[PDB]
C-alpha cells in the first residue's frame, strides 16, 4: 500500500547536453525490474519522482559538469559554435538476480565531427529492495558519466 517515489540524485569549451531518449518501457511512472530472461516489469507503487528521461539528461549535465572543470556543460543551448551530447538509454533497471543494468549509446558531434559509443553496465546490488536498486542505478550512472568525460577530455 505505501507509495515510494525516487530521483536520481544531482551533483571554456561548450556542450548541449540533448533531451535523452529512452524506449516505451523505461518511459513509464514505474521503476522496472527484470523478472526473467524475456520479462521487464514496470512497479506499481515505486515509481520516479519526475520523468526518468529528464533525470537521466539533469544529472548527466550536473556529473559532467563536475568532471569537465573546462567546459560549461548545459541542458539548454549555449552557443553556436557548442558541441553537442545526444543520449539514449535502452537499458536502466533492476533484475532478478540483484544485478541493476544500464546500457544505450552516446553520440558526441563537434561541428559536425562525429563520436558514437555503445555503453553497457551492470553492478551488483548488496541490500535488498528498490531503495538500494536506485542507488546503485544512479552509481552506474555516474560511471558512464565518467566513462563520457574521459572521451570528452
Amino acid at each position: 500500500e505505501t507509495k515510494s517515489y525516487y530521483q536520481l540524485p544531482l551533483m571554456n569549451r561548450l556542450l548541449w547536453v540533448e533531451q535523452v531518449a529512452v524506449p516505451d518501457y523505461l518511459a513509464g511512472n514505474g521503476v522496472v525490474y527484470q523478472t526473467s530472461d524475456v520479462q521487464y516489469v514496470i512497479a506499481n507503487n515505486n515509481l520516479w519522482a519526475s520523468p526518468l528521461d529528464q533525470q537521466l539528461r539533469n544529472t548527466l549535465v550536473a556529473n559532467l559538469s563536475s568532471q569537465l572543470p573546462g567546459w560549461v556543460v548545459a541542458s539548454q543551448p549555449l552557443g553556436s559554435d557548442q558541441d553537442t551530447l545526444n543520449v539514449t538509454v535502452t537499458g536502466f533497471h533492476g533484475r532478478y538476480d540483484g544485478a541493476v543494468v544500464i546500457s544505450g549509446e552516446w553520440l558526441l558531434n563537434h561541428q559536425g565531427q562525429l563520436i558514437k559509443r555503445p555503453f553497457h553496465l551492470e553492478l551488483k546490488q548488496q541490500k535488498d529492495g528498490y531503495d538500494e536498486m536506485v542507488k546503485v542505478l544512479a552509481q552506474g550512472w555516474a560511471q558512464e558519466s565518467a566513462n563520457i568525460a574521459r572521451e570528452i577530455s
